[PDB]
């Protein structure tokens, strides 16, 4: 059944894969390795961003962030751009989430401040969702560099699903700041080839990818049926057997949603 295939793509791409769909009114759980933990990457901007609407006055959108050349330490490709002029926490949370901007979310996790420059903090909005098992321990390009196994800037498909369930089609946030959120992830432009990949065109994708070294390769997003019927779809993966240079293969993922789909059509 859809454990032997999610199997086979393992042994295809040399791979280890999580996936969680949660259940829903007619649908039960989907899980495959959804208990082990596997890095964030990326797909922790999503709720960074969501923390950080949280905190504050939606006009904090229009606050404008100054930084320099020392700040750029990742792949950031919006704020290499706009160095020169600075960019409103409302431009840092869209390339965060648009275009995975890492310095962006170095600079949100500063915003939102205290302890490990703003990890503890983006920890404990998680813990206020619920989750007992996500941990953000670095931030940018470090948390990406983790080794396999380890626990540091670590979540599990069943923990992001949650909480992304909660942000998105939940009351975690306030209507106006849950379409912020939700508006960014549906305008993501880093996802064509994982999850929205294995969806038909008639169902709506909104997604947060991750991609770091030992070939990790992850995607987070809620789809809409034709109807209108929503589902949170977390796909995690990495190639630990490839070392840390191991290239991460979002066909991997691709195939995975497309047995999701399969599933839920």
């Amino acid at each position: 059944d859809l454990a032997d295939r999610f199997a086979e793509l393992e042994r295809r791409y040399d791979a280890r894969l999580g996936v969680y769909v949660p259940a829903t009114g007619t649908t039960a759980a989907i899980e495959y390795r959804a208990d082990e933990r596997f890095a964030f990457c990326s797909t922790f901007k999503a709720p960074l961003v969501a923390a950080v609407l949280h905190q504050n006055p939606l006009t904090h959108l229009d606050k404008l962030i100054t930084y320099t050349s020392d700040d750029i330490r990742s792949i950031s490709p919006v704020a290499q751009q706009h160095v020169q002029t600075g960019m409103t926490i409302g431009q840092l949370c869209d390339a965060a989430i648009r275009y995975s901007d890492g310095t962006a979310a170095n600079l949100l996790l500063a915003d939102l401040g205290g302890p490990g420059g703003g990890t503890a903090a983006f920890t404990g909005y998680l813990r206020s969702l619920g989750d007992t098992v996500s941990r953000l321990d670095a931030e940018e390009p470090e948390l990406n560099r983790d080794p396999p196994g380890d626990e540091r800037d670590t979540t599990t498909p069943h923990a992001i699903a949650l909480v992304l369930q909660q942000l998105v089609l939940g009351n975690a946030l306030p209507p106006d700041k849950r379409a912020l959120l939700t508006d960014w992830m549906a305008r993501n432009t880093t996802g064509a080839k994982r999850i929205r990949a294995g969806f038909p065109a008639d169902w709506k994708v909104i997604d947060k990818t991750g991609t770091g070294d030992y070939g990790r390769a992850n995607d987070i997003a809620v789809v809409w049926s034709p109807t209108g019927v929503p589902y949170v779809v977390a796909v995690m993966s990495d190639r630990a057997g490839g070392g840390y240079d191991a290239e991460p293969r979002e066909a991997l993922l691709a195939e995975a949603a497309t047995c999701v789909a399969g599933v839920l059509a």
